[PDB]
């Protein structure tokens, strides 16, 4: 007679085990399943119950959380289900594409189940703390009714009705990080060719990057409204600076793919009569 809802967790990898542990510690009657059945033993010792098949696992609860390796693993496990999922809520926290999340929603709807797609930012040891954040998309009614359960895993945010929006958010944020990181490596190449110690320079880059979040928010506001101004100076001033940037790094034998790309966009926007605007206005040339 516990006030916590029963929960089923499919998948006991590092993340899935941490999610199952969080539910067990919160008093939920937790039923777990894993392709390798032996991985259930530590969860059972913590207070969970094990299931031999995914069918037995989903039959134990209305709330089913899927945390497997990838989308192919989700298709195989859910495809082995022969029991009714009508009236259940399926929360998929497995990595995957926006198209796959949208397909999963249709698969659940055909079976009478509600569907939420979630994406996790953080490490399994931090599940249930403020160092893990989760993005969700799908039916708003399903999110609102189960948000207190989801926030037991960490910080939670809802992105919209489109079931693929959480996957869009995840892939876009990760891509942005790799844009930053590869530009970081190429910048280290420039200073290394000049005899600068890269380790100390990297720490100085870290301090410079910390001042950019306020600039990114402002650029998003200018793009969303269409009011473009000289953010980092006029485009005429920035374009002349870009040529100096390209000449210096190329004189050292270092690549300049993004620097030359930015210069071409700046020159086009200036030629279009918008030389007094700023960097954010280059978005009009991309989309």
């Amino acid at each position: 007679s516990l006030a916590a809802d029963p929960v089923t967790v499919l998948g006991l990898g590092d993340m899935g085990s941490a999610i199952a542990r969080a539910f067990v510690e919160r008093g939920h009657r937790t039923t777990v399943w894993n392709r390798t059945a032996s991985k259930c033993r530590p969860l059972v010792e913590a207070g969970a119950s094990a299931a031999a098949t995914p069918d037995e696992a989903v039959e134990a609860s209305r709330f089913v959380v899927v945390c497997l390796l990838d989308s192919a693993a989700v298709d195989e496990v859910l495809g082995s289900v022969t029991s009714s999922l009508a009236g259940k809520v399926l929360v998929n926290l497995t990595s995957g594409s926006p198209s796959q999340a949208r397909s999963n929603e249709r698969w659940a709807r055909e079976r009478g189940a509600e569907y939420l797609d979630g994406k996790i930012m953080g490490d399994p040891p931090d599940v249930g703390t403020s160092n893990v954040s989760l993005s969700f998309s799908g039916s708003r009614s399903a999110f609102d009714a189960h948000e207190p359960i989801l926030r037991e895993l960490g910080g939670v945010a809802y992105h919209g009705e489109d079931a693929g929006l959480a996957a869009v958010e995840f892939l876009a944020q990760v891509a942005m990080g790799y844009e930053l990181l590869i530009g970081f490596l190429h910048t280290l190449s420039v200073v290394h060719a000049e005899g600068v110690e890269v380790e100390a320079f990297a720490e100085r880059v870290a301090g410079s990057v910390a001042a950019y979040p306020p600039l990114l928010t402002m650029m998003g506001k200018a793009i969303g409204s269409g009011e473009y101004g000289p953010d980092l100076g006029s485009l005429r001033v920035q374009a002349a600076l870009m040529d100096d940037l390209i000449s210096h790094r190329e004189s050292l034998g270092v690549e300049a793919v993004r620097m030359r790309e930015v210069k071409e966009l700046m020159d086009q926007r200036i030629a279009d009569g918008h030389g007094g605007q700023g960097f954010s206005s280059l978005f009009e040339l991309l989309t």
